């Protein structure tokens, strides 16, 4: 078995799992680098597969025609439905929580609930996010978008932005010590993030640990559940190794890939039943939107319009 | 027992280690610069850290403001480093120094039709114009650098013109605007010099598809114009260093001839001190005239530079 | 579960693989120089395992008193008896083969068959092994004084030092590589360092490939099976974590860990049933010697004897 | 374009790349020593190598052996590397050097006991000397010099006295001999200087035990004595090299200042340029004091020095 696998994701024990396969041929760059580079490879690219992060890239490649739709029963019966594309164009192989995070001292849990509530008064001067341009952050509010429209996520943003501790800078990790540093007292930020810190022998990362926990947001009564993304993956159009490419796809979804493919980045598997990272899941069974990951990508371009139209930075 | 220092650093590049060594125990401690400065925030009045070290005098600048810099007075540094490369209080110094320049399509961009920044703006590039979101601290610092030359009223009128110039809504990162024309996407990338020279060096053969495609332009070089746009990476000595005369000693040797060659060759930058070679494939596009600017403005007009993207609806 | 692990071997996969047991503080050098800083550590060593490579290493720890023996179910279930110790000291948890390769131009391998038959005189000049120093060569000839007795031993290594193509040095894949130099016709080497090549995208590897073929020795009637050897550990006898130490050599020991495991350096799982690489794979089934590999050990101070006595430098 | 030829190396420190790069397109092919030796020769007349670079006089011997390199006629090389650290004939030029010394325990040595390697061949020594097995290029080298310096005979003897002494039969790496000395397993060692130096510079508590419980010392450096033995890392160009030029360019540009003082930093080993400074950590020990022998000898009595090494029983 052997493809050319263009990823814009990779850990070290992704090479014995690819070995385990066949020969995987990578290419990596970051995600917009290689969707243009795909691009201009026209209809000669000798990609069997790109790999990318966020169900917001996956969309950029689906918008410029990269994907072939592929139909698999094993996909189909493995991967959930909200996880992969209805079409058939793409498909989730990890999952991620973008969380908030709080400050032990200064945050009573019991106060935290969902997205929506931090554009509550009480939260003025308080909350820690990236910039708008972050395609976790496009997501996050693309979300709000197929959830409540978009006069609704409008207002919500209106809140949100009001209570910004400071205008958005740093990456996510950032916000995290941003509230261990007094900046603020509520980020939200990825759930990977957190259990890198926990597994880091940095004393200085512990001390981040100690004073910033985890929460779980929207999974009381009819919150719908955490927003969840994905990375994933689909057959390139021009395909040279098209058997081997779906081939590739339904290995990675394999109880034995799954689990240690989504220990890389401290993910979840998108396969129920297997075995999640014990750091991961001590804080907690994910309890995860249902809404299909596709539309992430849809409501990407009113996303960005809104947040910029309140003055998210 | 050796020279000590505690070196909170957002560059590395495994080929910097050695170049430390030499120098003596140097602790690292990586991280982005925006994590660094929140570590030594928390860190408080007692932080160890010696030295930070960053890049972009845009996060110097941050870390400035955050209070983190006692001002240091050596004779080494002020005789060797280009007044304009420092901060003007001591406060801290550019090692290495980069250029933003322009690159443009080989088949579809005539370089004569390009001369300076504030040209992009002319209704000529509509739809050709590719650059990376505004909260990118290399087009604040560009921006920056505009509003302290011309004033905010002309600078707030060239970004208007530049932004209605946009292929599309910003996207990607530096390498991805350089990409995106050879994809065709747009016509003239504004991008960092050394992300090409990264690019020529590869072996990968698309990589070389996107240097066979797209030129590398130095603007603002022509009669009358001040320079190409440049900025540096840089290091301070922290407030409460406990290791003071050896984190000056260190600014010191990262400003020798020795270390400057090397530094600088780590991610294919330009040293700060003139005479030190420069990396062959970096030096083949000519010599780096920059702008006499104090890069200190960099940072000065970063909050304006912000309000005034986003203002302007530069995603 | 967290563990204080000593290891000689480290490959990259392996960390996704101890992060999903838990807390693994590895702690890595050469197999001698673990021995000895355990040697150090007198009665307050901080280690629960000392992982290292060859049956002659795990030996060397073992004379050394560096085991407690232990006592599990599931080890004894599922690792091969002759793949462990006797007495429950060390567990194998990957193993290698030391195969025979041979010049596709110069040997047809219907002249081969066993390592024993490389002592006959046609072989005057062709032969090309590594130093007697090596403890893969220590193992390969403790292994023929299990089972042939010392005094036949002695006969083989006579034959088989007079039949050398040039006096021992290198390294395994050196002995591969001078094959496709034409320096020698057929080396005694580890099945993984082909694997290697094979994977390599040098076209000076794959040079080699094209020139030199794997065979297994001794797999004819009467002739026991090809030599195998094992990575694997035990737990350190004063292990501040014994339960963990045992959990976790249980965990090695698990379908899933195994298949990872074993990738990481191209070698066989000690469980069957588990995925072998592909690559590997395609050589065809291991049929190995049976013997118990602690012989390997017990053997080693008379083989090296024996091969210093007929000059094997 | 660049400068460009094809490095086949078996040193590589994340450390070289930026060094490689100062100079140009360096493409790089790494294995063992033994394996490019034999890769060279498989490629036959036409190999696109252009330098072999090594470790060990006596691997650059074998290299020799197997007719890998040409003679080159550089007046930079011979003004600036020591006539003793190159080839008599230009075949090949030291680029660093290393020192084979006397490590022991502290607790159980007094150092006024040590003096030369020949008077660890003294009775005294019995159950206490603690070497890696003869197969080792270090230990080669390392007899090879003593038969050039005092004949066949005299080092026989000396062979039969050391190996005598054996505190057990030779196993494990450098490493391990000083770490033996700290188990309590030996008491004298023999192995190279920059193997202390990782100890020294590790952050690992027991490897700061050893050095704790080890102390190097310099063997040979006495009144009427020669020097320590030395041995070099170092490179030729090969007989068909393609980029001829080039190849001398890049031996010249390696014996340059720059380049030695961070070439040499990569492996705690000294340059082969006198004033070039040396490793901090390295330089504490004191000055190093070289047996003047040409090291073209260490090679040149590698086939003697195993034949002599197995006959005593030095396995």
């Amino acid at each position: 078995r052997t493809i050319n696998l263009y990823s814009s994701r990779h850990y070290n024990t992704d090479d014995a799992l690819y070995d385990a396969f066949g020969e995987v041929n990578l290419i990596e760059a970051s995600a917009e680098e290689l969707i243009e580079r795909i691009q201009s490879e026209g209809a000669n690219s000798p990609g069997d597969i790109l790999f990318t992060v966020d169900a917001g890239m996956l969309w950029r490649a689906e918008q410029a025609g990269l994907f072939q739709p592929v139909r698999s029963g094993k996909l189909n019966e493995r991967i959930p439905e909200n996880l992969r594309h209805p079409d058939g164009l793409w498909y989730g192989f990890t999952q991620r929580a973008r969380v908030l995070y709080y400050s032990r001292d200064r945050v009573n849990p019991a106060d935290l609930s969902t997205y929506e509530a931090l554009a509550d008064p009480q939260w003025r001067g308080k909350i820690l996010v990236r910039p708008s341009s972050n395609v976790y952050n496009l997501s996050l509010t693309a979300s709000r978008i197929a959830i409540h429209g978009e006069p609704e996520t409008r207002r919500w943003l209106q809140g949100l932005v009001g209570n910004f501790a400071r205008q958005p800078e740093g990456n996510d990790t950032a916000q995290i010590r941003a509230i261990a540093a007094g900046i603020g007292d509520v980020a939200i930020a990825n759930s990977y993030y957190y259990i890198r810190l926990q597994k880091s022998t940095d004393p200085a990362d512990q001390e981040v640990v100690e004073k910033v926990s985890l929460f779980f947001p929207n999974t009381g009564s009819g919150e719908r559940g955490t927003h969840v993304n994905v990375s994933g993956a689909g057959v390139l159009k021009n395909a040279p190794n098209r058997d081997a490419a779906i081939a590739f796809l339904e290995y990675l979804a394999s109880d034995d890939a799954q689990r240690y493919f989504a220990e890389g980045n401290n993910e979840y598997p998108v396969i129920p039943g297997v075995p999640i990272d014990p750091v991961l899941a001590a804080h907690g069974q994910l309890k995860g939107d249902p809404l299909n990951v596709s539309n992430l990508g849809r409501y990407q371009p009113d996303s960005a319009r809104l947040m910029n139209e309140v003055g998210w930075q």
